[PDB]
């Protein structure tokens, strides 16, 4: 395939609820689009990166940076025989994994689609429909912790995960564990805490969570090593996983026993399909992790998520609960805490033009 | 895709040089060769087991019988999106990765058919030359020894494995070193050893080598860590390689620093490719092992062989080493230390039907 | 002894129940059967391997094969002064262990005889009965599973073994367990586990079980290990345990501190005596396991669990549980918990041959 | 087998030359010799202890209350099915190998010859020639070494054991490996060093000695697997090997590569078995020890070392080099480096009671 010419956008779009961070409560995404072009088809690439780095270091300013001036410039015109082609020409740029994504999930997509297929059965998916589950933050209280969960039950979501932190775990999740003894939940630890904090961590071990996601330091791997040697609960890695190599050396410290697979944090669909292939042989379950991605990332996901080896429901909720109104044609809605995967060749939506330009803060066309 | 109907044969070939084995010396090769039939379309797969298990467990009978009576009624007619679904489809069956191979091998080649493109280009490969090393038995001296491997440089051939076993390795490989100071040679230890012999392989350290081949067990990773820890020279693992679990196993270990990768004996390019993930992961060299394959085989072997983890010379030598007459129609010849991948969708060669009844011992046809 | 014939069968023999597998239901058994003429005698093995490699990876075809062309032509009229010369002489086969196994059996028991001693004298056997245990598959409820441990307790079985599988375990085996706070109960977790699962079965350790039988994957021992050391609970191997220097490694990593024995599995009676020596130095207790076998296998099986380290129940229950007809002329029948050694030089049964005949599917008479 | 009847002796044989120990310079074997009655036939045993407990903890007058008082009484008269039988009762006595070994060595040989068999065979034999290797004793002189090994060699010895401590280790080594570089060489390191001794010992790496044996102290796995991890040539242990057990450790702790099986010191055959199983199992080479045996206790080192396991030569040597006159009417005499395994059921030799009557300094009659 060879890439024709692309166009870059930083679109702005509005949540339909607010939510809290680590500087202040964010109420809009900031979403760096990639259009791919290429024998006359289309392939589409959506960043997760924010304005500000608190997830991870990347930037919405430093990834445009990078795409609109060293990533495609690098490919456009190239003859690349296939997606292993493209992760070449960028490997000389250390780092900035989602800003490679963008790119390099463009063109899986534009790829797929030139092999008339749909993503999921390119990248050796097995499945048409993704289990759901759901994440909520720290609530007021524990009533209020127990009615947010039992609503979220009675919706269908096959998994419950809910935030903790420091003086804010154990009575929290006991309650919860006691008035639903036979839920799925699991806990976001947020990487809030330390080594320190063991007794408080194993004490969670009785109240049988399915895993409890990134503890400690967001780009450690040792410690959580030796925190999972402690526990019977699994630690599930998150931004510790920025690649395969570290997925590699996880697995052989024993730093988590479920990883949460969120493709743009690790470069895309070529370096997602290397861990799917390492934790698989490890015995190690996958589960899809969620950006708060408009139609295009969610597609994406979607896609991906159909692997054999993602055995556990992931953060794949119906785009309505994030969007009054998507950049894609499709509704991606899921029922009864099954999201089917979008039909069609590649990740199967479309994109809804006139709207997409009406949010675009900024463009620009390159051509081969 | 669905596999309409399937032709499997039993052929008789005969080698142009004596193989020495563990039980006897081996003038000819009986291969069981399948052709799968679909969308007009022609997927071939070609088993490297053979008549006795003397390299490992399975034989042309065992491994025909499950093709023909329990694998391809297993999936004749049956829809399969995809080569991973092929792998859903045999799982429950134990083991038996070679007789798995010709099936599943079979089938990436019929689906990359289907979808327009040459084999190497639907599984990752950035290459469409690969480099050729060359393999000796023991000679009767030193003095030979050293005729042989001066011929084969001449040659052009671009890596030496020498086989080696206890009362036969340092003066023979340090006689060879010292004549030719920078040739990358390697041995092939054939299980000829155990832990008892550390001090002979250890004092090959000195002799530079680029790898030692599976000096011990041929189902062993415990043995191999205890030796690799001891020893510089990198040991390279063919045998115990039967699967990624036992890659990722043989990555915790530290038993090994190089992986011989040889299809068939993985149970196919899925499990291939799966290794190969893992490998790369671990930064452990590639190298495209030689089963004394037939056209379809050797064809098979070179576009994997295109990945990008390979990284050393495989034994991927000219067809015209092994067969008087081969049963393509293609040429499969090198040059200067190079093989090239033959083009056109798929592996890219087609069978020479005449010249294969004619070598037919057996052969059945299958339709949906 | 100079082995002068053999006869080798494959006989259909119906099952008085029918069992669910991993590839839909069985309800017959397809038994490789070998009759060893020597001096006059005439030594009986029997194979463990079905139609299918659901178990392990043989199969009847393949074994007949290796034992047919191979194995039987080996050793047909050579002397062999005792077992270990056959095993010496079947060495430059890999693999294939059940094949092997009829053939080390049968020649073993044609050897006591020649020596006119019972089987279990020869093998170094210190008793002659065997105490009984019985395992049952996951039943529809709790209320069932109850009441069938009841039954088998008021039956007078020494140990009950009950299926288990995530989701299924737990609670299943607590019910058990408080409805019966001094029988003695085990779990056949039946390699439906992986790391992923290690706080599902670390929660089983209160319940004092007595062992937890090959919960990971059936070639596994590393993974075995990690497990068995965050366990109380003894883990049991039984799949992967093919061999001696399994048994070996097993003893080095610590992955497992229970070993079920099953002699064709292992390649025969010298193989288990080796494995038995292991396991006795290392204060590792041997049980006898079952693989549904007629009266020959059943014979072979009693004879062997007489060593010392046979110090648990094995299941050696009534034939009369399995086969409304048996083929040879003795009733192996069970009674208070024990099964008695059958009489006689050898194994001490006798060929039902009319019977026989009528299940033969196929035969075939060879000759020195 | 019952045995009917025992009779136990004390001789006294010159040995032809002077034996250094660590208290004294010994000149006459002091032997516990029994002979057992059962069914018309005669089961011979030969003590290895010695007077003063110079080699290990026990003497001829401890071995002697032992027999006479305690293990005959209680096997007098019962029926003993096979040596486990015989194993078993004895059970309760604590350590004590050597004089156990003596009553359970001679039981096997009677149940051999009742059997009808060659010893050898009984035990799982697979050869009847067994390879000799030669001792010497720490010389004057690097010269005197010299000369003495260039004899032995010329003689037809297949291996060389030369005694070395602190301060004559290296360079008598080194001369001799330097005047014959093909030989087979080995050291007795006697207990002679500790771990402060590492540097000389680790030196001794560059000699290619075959083995070093027994360095530290006589009763030590721990130190010796210390000094093995920084050894390229393998430990050879003697003394510390006192049963399975220790063998089953040596093998977790790598506390050696290679094993001097002594019957006896190990308590018999039933034990030495099972070490042979052990190391095999782990690759581990063994070799027949000597303890200056006169012709009962030689055969049976001669049916023992005929076992599959045993890969490098014993201290088998020709009787002539220590008895004028031997016990047993049969010449056990090696030629061009092999020592024949002495033909007959059992271990094949022959009292010669008038020259017994002679050396016997005490005798005591029992039955049952």
């Amino acid at each position: 395939m060879r890439i024709e010419a692309a166009e870059l956008r930083i679109l702005e779009l509005p949540l339909k609820f607010r939510f809290e961070t680590s500087f202040g409560v964010q109420t809009k995404r900031t979403i760096l689009l990639l259009r791919l072009f290429g024998e006359g088809l289309e392939g589409l690439g959506e960043g997760v990166m924010e304005r500000l780095p608190l997830y991870r270091e990347e930037t919405v300013a430093g990834a445009r940076y990078l795409l609109e001036e060293v990533f495609l410039p690098r490919v456009l015109g190239r003859d690349l025989p296939n997606p292993e082609a493209l992760r070449e020409a960028l490997a000389p740029f250390r780092g900035n994994p989602m800003a490679k994504a963008v790119l390099e999930m463009a063109f899986f997509d534009l790829w797929a689609k030139a092999l008339g297929r749909p993503l999921w059965q390119v990248l050796g998916g097995v499945r048409q429909a993704v289990e759901v589950g759901v994440s909520l933050g720290i609530q007021p209280s524990v009533e209020d912790t127990l009615r947010v969960v039992e609503r979220h039950l009675e919706e269908g979501y096959r998994r419950i995960k809910l935030k903790i932190k420091p003086g804010w775990d154990y009575e929290v999740l006991k309650a919860v564990r006691e008035a639903f003894p036979e839920a799925t939940l699991t806990a976001d630890a947020n990487s809030a805490y330390s080594l320190a904090n063991l007794a408080q961590l194993k004490r969670l071990d009785e109240l049988r969570l399915d895993y409890i996601e990134q503890p400690l330091a967001y780009d450690d791997l040792l410690d959580h090593a030796k925190l999972q040697r402690e526990l019977s609960t699994p630690i599930c890695l998150d931004e510790s996983l920025t690649g395969a190599e570290k997925a590699r050396k996880a697995i052989e410290l024993g730093a988590g026993r479920v990883f949460n697979v969120k493709p743009a944090r690790l470069g895309g669909h070529g370096e997602s399909l290397r861990v799917h292939a390492l934790a698989e042989s490890a015995g190690i379950p996958l589960w899809m992790g969620g950006m708060l991605e408009a139609g295009v990332g969610r597609a994406h996901n979607l896609h991906l998520a159909t692997l054999p080896g993602f055995t556990k429901p992931g953060d794949v909720s119906s785009a309505s609960r994030y969007w009054e109104e998507d950049i894609v044609e499709e509704a991606l809605e899921a029922k009864d805490g099954l999201m089917p995967v979008p039909e069609g060749v590649g990740i199967g939506v479309h994109l809804k033009l006139p709207f997409v330009e009406r949010v675009t803060l900024w463009q620009r066309y390159m051509s081969a």
